């Protein structure tokens, strides 16, 4: 669960939050409304508040005073465990011990406040499962909630039915008319999703699952665009964003002393059950299966998402080239932006050769587009001559610094290149994708990528669900697509895509 982020809260409601409801040690996070990708901790110690910032431009979530984390919720998890470890400017520890709740329903996947009944109805009819359900704000009394659920079969002929629930607001806390009052809608959902309601004669009004309303054809992707433009794209967003919770799946090989030093960044690690496993490593080397990347599959083409390499990680990098047949290599960032180091250079410059451990990679040739440098790398296996395969390095060198491209259409030219590419190559591995971090432009390369591929064979008369789709890429590496700035990014590009098929 996720209670501690609040996402409509000013920095004077947050201290007057945690002075009055908290104790020393309650926090909470919430965003700034000005600034996107800003959000603050705040956390009571000795009587008073304390606000820390977190920063994301799009490659990791950025702890002043702190370190660099996938989500939100993995830095909550991280100080949680881990006690000493915050620490104020002037030196003291900050700890964050009691989560400070959220009551706020406007994240829920299942609150559609402003829907009136027969808008409802109409919704869970058409669109609508068994166990599908709905919360939404009362028209004919105001303050009051109404929970709206479809119950039956999986024509319109009488196998289905909506009822709903009639959910009073008294006295600040939310009930169906008996037996417990609850001090959130939220804490409402959650009782009757585990202890169903059961009608009268006998019908159990199961909540299965919230409503999908994200699910949209892709030719109407335009209306949504404009329906999501009107700010409903910081709220899908954050909606996706509060699911974070249910992701925090083990991460134990990354965390091995052995491994500490080939992560960019200490706390960013692959899932333990999508990891790259590289196998046949030198034998006096006590770990030598380790890399910081992860297999992406989406639910023909897989992706193997990962970190820029450091230089104590180029040899693994080349074995996992090698051993996993990548044929094509999309690079995210230039090696150095902000003066900072973002990925070492792996690659021997053009016409030159190289050995990395017990791999040979040559350059034949370069070729520089408006937005990208092109590399024909040749890899082989020192010893073994008939190892030779062409590895095609693409290299985005156009992205800002911070945020997101203004257009999508050098993106879209880019991997619409990518992926010619990899289709022409009989046999070809996964679509090696990095960046820094290997989670914010990483992941929405790969999430467009997905996405433009279901409409490339299906055509404009498909579904996509854009944060379905992410969620999903998030179930196999940490924190992919970092920002809403990259969630719009993705529309946007999605909405360029199909126009341009509109044109042909
Ligand atoms: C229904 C819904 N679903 C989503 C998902 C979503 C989709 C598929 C899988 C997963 Cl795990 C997720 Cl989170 C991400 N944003 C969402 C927004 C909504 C609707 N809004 C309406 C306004 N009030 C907040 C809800």
């Amino acid at each position: 669960s996720r209670r501690w982020f609040h996402p409509n809260i000013t920095g004077v409601e947050a201290e007057n939050l945690l002075l009055t409801r908290g104790v020393d040690g309650s926090f909470l996070a919430r965003p700034s409304k000005s600034n996107p990708g800003d959000f603050t901790l705040s956390v009571r110690r000795n009587g008073a508040v304390t606000h820390i910032k977190i920063q994301n431009t799009g490659d990791y979530y950025d702890l002043y005073g702190g370190e660099k984390f996938a989500t939100l919720a993995e830095l909550v998890q991280y100080y949680m465990e881990h006690h000493g470890q915050l620490k104020e400017k002037n030196g003291d520890v900050i700890e964050l011990k009691y989560p400070l709740n959220c009551a706020d329903p406007t994240s829920e996947r299942w609150f559609h406040g402003h829907l009136s009944g027969k808008e409802a109805e109409k919704l869970l009819t058409e669109k609508g499962k068994h166990g599908s359900f709905l919360v939404r704000e009362s028209q004919s009394h105001p303050g009051d909630f109404v929970l709206s659920v479809r119950t039956g079969d999986d024509s319109n002929d009488g196998k289905s039915k909506v009822t709903h629930v009639m959910i009073r607001c008294q006295e600040l806390k939310y009930d169906v008319g008996g037996g417990e009052r609850f001090d959130s809608l939220t804490d409402l959902v959650e009782h009757y999703k585990k202890n169903p309601m059961v009608e009268t004669l006998g019908t159990v009004l199961q909540l299965k699952q919230p409503l999908n309303t994200t699910r949209i054809n892709a030719a109407e992707i335009e209306s949504r665009v404009r329906e999501l433009s009107k700010q409903g794209f910081w709220e899908e967003f954050e909606t996706l964003q509060q699911q974070e919770c249910k992701l925090l799946y083990s991460r134990k090989e990354g965390q091995r002393q052995e491994n500490k030093n080939k992560n960019r960044y200490k706390n960013i690690l692959p899932f333990d059950h999508t990891r790259v496993v590289l196998h046949d490593g030198d034998p006096n080397e006590p770990v030598s299966d380790y890399i910081n990347a992860n297999i992406i599959m989406p639910e023909k083409k897989s992706y193997i998402a990962t970190q820029g390499c450091l230089q104590n990680t180029v040899n693994d990098f080349w074995r996992m080239v090698f051993q996993e047949n990548s044929r094509v290599i999309v690079m995210t960032t230039k090696e150095v932006e902000r003066g900072k180091s973002k990925c070492v250079k792996y690659w021997p410059d053009e016409y030159a050769l190289k050995e990395y451990g017990v791999m040979r990679v040559r350059n034949v040739k370069e070729s520089a587009a408006h937005d990208y440098t092109l590399r024909e790398l040749k890899l082989s296996k020192v010893g073994q001559g008939n190892t030779e395969r062409t590895v095609w390095q693409y290299h985005f060198r156009t992205w800002p610094d911070h945020g997101v491209p203004s257009d999508p259409g050098g993106v879209l030219d880019f991997l619409e290149e990518v992926h010619h590419k990899q289709e022409s190559i009989m046999d070809a591995g996964p679509v090696v994708v990095h960046c820094s971090a290997g989670i914010g432009r990483t992941g929405t390369f790969i999430v467009i990528d997905i996405l433009i591929d279901i409409i490339r064979e299906k055509g404009v008369d498909c579904d996509i669900d854009v944060p379905k789709t992410i969620q999903m890429v998030r179930s196999q590496r940490s924190g992919m697509v970092q920002t809403e700035a990259q969630y719009r990014f993705i529309y946007m590009a999605v909405q360029h895509y199909i126009e341009t098929l509109q044109r042909r």
